[PDB]
């Protein structure tokens, strides 16, 4: 998919977004000032929809549910944020939100739609012996439009990598039965450079240098648990962009 | 400074390091199998010295102090690490340590020296109202060979950036009186894009979702306190590389 949907009645915001996405990403764009303009829009044509909560024919966020139910991933455009609003949106299945209170916050949308577009073709692997942790991380990576493989043990991870050599990034949990995180990182790096297979080591900063041990064994990066979805997206995106650049 | 010193008696390891550093960095390399061989090397010519603890004439790590006192920054080459071993080193003046138990672990030194070379010409700013955290972060960054400016509050940060436009990366503490970290980030971003001035937001990871707040305000990155030096080095390196390549 090569097209971005924007539904936003502010002439200024809509134009800022079209100009920026057009110039920086070269992606196709449909932009409407009403939910009614976006009526023909189906999920299979758009990477993602950037959706205002203040539309003339949907003044209280109604466009969000409407577009989610047509199969469009949605990123909410918002002037305000709160803990309650964040939780509500994320519960309804919204991918993310973008602050539109300033031009620099609005710029977040531009890097995001470019990232989401590139992610569509990218295979990643989560390796974690905690089902709860594994499923949370997978869900969150799936909301980045990545194709996400799952493994509950290093043995499974190694087997999945052999079967799917398109996987380009692996997130690695530190403590697992038989073969722990650092040990799996050593095994992978005995075969693959940081440019062939990016590795993010999942750590805790309440240990005696787990992140350090990851890096000295050739992990591209670290991420400490517990982590927010916004932290995950930031860290994954960077490492994916390192691979492309 | 564009030269590197290597003092390592393993033929295999020294040659691996020479090959990789010659191939992947623009650095000149002087390598020796004994400390005596490196006698006349002067501190002002070398970016860093990669230093074995097991040398024929310094079998218990004596070469580290010797080269430190010649004004060379030192990265230790070690076959095995403990928490007790990184203990005595960093409190002596070591830049970092590199594991030499495998080819892939050696490769960390390659990336490191390349980055240490590049960091010499790069200016950064630490903004933090806590004296100890501000001083430690400054010390750690200085160990990455960066040129490091400090600010105790947003007002001083801004004045510093005005006086030193070469600064390309700011690390911003969240809790500061009068003007907080997110407010400073907002002011900086009204003028400068993520490509013009990199911003790493430092916070504690709790219920306020501060990391998220930084990112949505245009911070390039986040780092949660408390953090280890390798964590800061990793983060700063990634952001500097982003400015150079993305
Ligand atoms: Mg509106
Ligand atoms: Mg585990
Ligand atoms: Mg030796
Ligand atoms: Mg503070």
């Amino acid at each position: 998919k090569q097209k971005i949907l924007i539904v936003e009645d502010s002439m200024t915001i809509r134009r800022m977004l079209i100009q920026a996405i057009a110039q920086q990403t070269g992606l196709e764009i449909d932009a409407f000032d009403t939910l009614e303009g976006a009526r023909h829009c189906q999920g299979d044509e758009y990477v993602v929809a950037l959706v205002d909560l203040t539309l003339p024919d949907a003044p209280s966020g109604e466009a969000v549910k409407v577009l989610l139910e047509r199969g469009l991933p949605v990123v909410i455009l918002t002037a305000d944020i709160s803990e309650d609003k964040r939780e509500a949106w994320l519960e309804a299945g919204v991918l993310d939100y973008v602050m539109k209170d300033s031009r620099h916050s609005l710029q977040y949308a531009v890097g995001l739609v470019h990232r989401l577009y590139l992610n569509q073709q990218i295979e990643v692997l989560v390796v974690d012996d905690s089902r709860t942790s594994r499923h949370r991380t997978m869900a969150q990576l799936r909301k980045q439009l990545l194709q996400v493989h799952e493994a509950s043990h290093a043995r499974e991870a190694l087997a999945t990598l052999e079967q799917h050599p398109a996987i380009r990034l692996v997130l690695v949990d530190y403590y697992m039965p038989e073969i722990d995180g650092i040990s799996l990182v050593r095994m992978l790096r005995e075969r693959y450079s940081k440019q062939q297979l990016a590795i993010i080591g999942i750590s805790v900063s309440d240990k005696r240098g787990l992140s350090a041990r990851y890096l000295k064994q050739g992990a591209n990066d670290f991420l400490n648990q517990p982590f927010e979805p916004e932290e995950l997206q930031c860290r994954v995106s960077h490492n994916l962009e390192a691979l492309e650049q």
